[PDB]
């Protein structure tokens, strides 16, 4: 488990690679895996809707059943589920939607989920559907998170720009 390859290591702790999040859990079988998820667990598009169709919908049936015992999460929670085919474990951890006015701060929250696990599979957290700056999310993550963060990004013009953009911040 946790065969991880490939990454470039960009601090002691965070470690990121141009691959689809889904993909890297069927060839690592990670411990952790992070879905970027909305309070009400509705896993539609983006990470979400990856992860869950990954799953044969079983990701959204199990989240449908922990909504309904536990009720919706807080924008910076999370919660441990199944990681079903993908992970021994989900963490399904909410960022804040940054175009419906939530606090970009949570964002700091959001990560600090991240704290609790030795190591993870993820995404960049508010970068996609949430409207956060996909740099924005990648400093704070390098910024709040001590553990083992493994960051997988689909889109190699978007993990190029994040690349030498954090290398310029880095020495500045
Ligand atoms: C809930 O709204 P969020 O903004 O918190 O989350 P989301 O919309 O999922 O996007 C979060 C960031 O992951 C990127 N991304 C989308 N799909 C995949 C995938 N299969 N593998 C890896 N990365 C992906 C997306 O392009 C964005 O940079």
């Amino acid at each position: 488990v946790n065969s991880f390859s490939g990454y470039l290591k960009l601090t002691d702790n965070v470690y990121i690679k141009n691959a689809d999040i889904v993909e890297e859990a069927k060839k690592v079988k990670p411990t952790v895996v992070v879905n970027a998820a909305n309070v009400y667990l509705k896993h539609g598009g983006g990470v979400a809707g990856a992860l869950n169709k990954a799953t044969n919908n079983a990701m959204q049936v199990e989240s449908d059943d922990y909504i309904a015992t536990n009720g919706p999460l807080k924008v910076g929670g999370s919660c441990v589920l199944s990681g079903h085919n993908l992970a021994k474990h989900c963490l399904h951890v909410v960022g804040p939607n940054v175009n419906k006015g939530e606090d970009i701060q949570l964002l700091k929250s959001a990560y600090e989920n991240f704290n609790q696990h030795e190591v993870l599979l993820a995404p960049l957290l508010s970068a996609g559907i949430f409207g956060a700056d996909p740099i924005h999310s990648l400093r704070v993550c390098v910024d709040t998170v001590r553990t083992n963060v493994y960051l997988a990004v689909f889109d190699k013009n978007l993990y190029d720009k994040l690349v030498s953009s954090f290398l310029e911040m880095k020495s500045e």
